[PDB]
């Protein structure tokens, strides 16, 4: 049968597609549609500017009526971010609006790499590291997007 969540996630694609940003992409999995996979880099300045970080966005057919939300299938270090590979975001909770689309959603993330949101210190231990042993956190960048290259 026809659904209309389906051919909402279809014409974002195919909007995506058309316009799409740089230094994310995104597209759906091969036959499920509720569940995309999508890419991130660091920008210029980070230290995530070389490694490739991969997510998956997860959608409802209440869509985008809900929140998307978003985990992260490879490993990640950022005090906005669980180990449990989800992102704290504000606009990702109460503060959604149905105006965000696939671009605005991933660039979001891009850029809370580069600037965190200590509003919200999700995971203690990240944000106990930086203002503690940013050294570590250094290493454990470097350690993390060196990850990134384990195919090659």
């Amino acid at each position: 049968m026809s659904t209309p969540a389906r051919r909402r996630l279809m014409r974002d694609f195919k909007r995506l597609q058309e316009d799409p940003p740089v230094g994310v992409s995104g597209a759906p999995s091969e036959n499920n549609i509720m569940q995309w996979n999508a890419v991130i880099f660091g920008p210029e300045g980070t230290p995530f500017e070389d490694g490739t970080f991969k997510l998956v966005i997860e959608f409802s057919e209440e869509y985008p009526n809900k929140p998307p939300t978003v985990r992260f299938l490879s490993k990640m270090f950022h005090p906005n971010v669980y180990a449990d590979g989800s992102i704290c975001l504000d606009i990702l909770q109460n503060r959604w609006s149905p105006t965000y689309d696939v671009s605005s959603i991933l660039t979001s993330i891009q850029s809370l790499l580069d600037e965190p949101n200590p509003n919200s210190p999700a995971n203690s231990q990240a944000a106990q590291l930086y203002q503690e042993n940013k050294r570590e956190y250094e290493k454990r960048v470097s350690a993390i997007v060196e990850q990134s290259w384990n195919d090659s």
